[PDB]
């Protein structure tokens, strides 16, 4: 589909395995409208959020529920979750891998967009 | 000085000098009230946001302006901002610094809490 969410974690080194993404939009009046969501499968990686014809331009914000994960593991996480906001345009490429390496302290997010 | 933020270019390999970096408190009817703001200094750094009295435990959101800092240089990045969100002083007083690595369509960012 246009938007895919891949996790992995950098403790353990695997895939971070059912977190979960939730999927907004940015409204008219500027609140976050929920859009979308699941939670990611054994390889780390959450398919079919949306689909070409409902992924319109616009700001959306991915929000992954790591602090419930690091709980999970028994380790003390430092943030209450890794958010990711950016403008989906219809000129450029357009499928989105949104991707998060993460660690109890630190976390980075990439996103690699193609034709 | 309880907070502290740093931003670094990975791109150019140097400190983003007058980036616009806006704090948040989650107030208890569960709003982000204005809690401090400020910009970069010549070195990546924001000190003196606040103070160990002011700085109460809390939920505080770190908004730091990335996307003004690229469109300045002549890039359209991926990301509207970069955002950490974070309980603060909840076993009792830190001090927090906030790193942020910025690349146009990648940001990293680390946490360094100490005892004072
Ligand atoms: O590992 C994948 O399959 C991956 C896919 C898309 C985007 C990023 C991906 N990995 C990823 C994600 C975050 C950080 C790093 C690392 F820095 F380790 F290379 C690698
Ligand atoms: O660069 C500093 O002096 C620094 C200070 C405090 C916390 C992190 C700090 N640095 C930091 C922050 C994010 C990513 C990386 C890197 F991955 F490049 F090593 C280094």
């Amino acid at each position: 589909c246009p938007l895919m969410v891949k996790v992995l974690d950098a403790v353990r080194g695997s895939p971070t395995i059912n977190v979960a993404v939730h999927v907004f939009r940015k409204a008219a009046d500027d609140t976050w409208e929920p859009f979308a969501s699941g939670k990611t499968s054994e390889s780390g990686e959450l398919h079919g959020l949306t689909t070409e014809e409902e992924f319109v331009e616009g700001i959306y914000k991915v929000e992954i529920d790591t602090k419930s994960y690091w709980k999970a593991l028994g380790i003390s996480p430092f943030h209450e979750h890794a958010e990711v906001v950016f403008t989906a345009n219809d000129s450029g490429p357009r499928r989105y891998t949104i991707a998060a390496l993460l660690s109890p302290y630190s976390y980075s997010t990439t996103a690699v967009v193609t034709n």
